[PDB]
């Protein structure tokens, strides 16, 4: 049996776009790890996509990854358009690159390091792993110390 490990993301910003942070838990054997940081200025779906590449990107071996998220930007993206993105070479009609594609190709990166199960949730009620990210996110962003140099 392969490691199994639960991760539930979060991601917002005051505004949008503005002062952002994401939160995410970590869950494997019982145990709870917690990552959490605030960007000065980013937007919405940034901050979610951080968040899951940050929790992916803490497993040091590959596992079975059960990823817990509630966001319409990161289901569609994940189920539908990044087949379109990658078939166009990442690029636009405008002939410029995707919006994002710096966080979406590192997510991409994590994702394919291990086994994951996405599980999309409709509304934090009766999550309270991911109302847990979500208050560690606005807390984040309410104290910002990164930069996105990616945005």
């Amino acid at each position: 049996m392969l490691k199994r490990v639960e991760i539930f993301t979060d991601g917002s910003c005051l505004g949008n776009p503005g002062p952002g942070g994401y939160g995410a838990i970590l869950r494997y054997r019982g145990r709870e790890k917690t990552f959490s940081a605030g960007y000065e200025r980013t937007t919405n779906n940034r901050m979610e996509l951080m968040a899951a590449i940050v929790a992916l990107e803490a497993l040091k071996e590959h596992c079975e990854v059960i990823l817990s998220t509630d966001s319409h930007y990161v289901r569609k993206g994940i189920t539908e358009w990044i087949h379109n993105w990658k078939k166009r070479g990442w690029k636009k009609a405008d002939k410029k690159p995707v919006k994002n594609v710096d966080l979406w190709k590192r997510l991409d990166a994590a994702l394919g390091r291990h086994k994951i199960k996405w599980e999309w949730v409709k509304g934090h009620a009766g999550h309270p792993e991911n109302e847990r990210c979500d208050e560690l996110a606005r807390a984040a962003a309410m104290n910002p110390t990164l930069e996105d140099t990616g945005y």
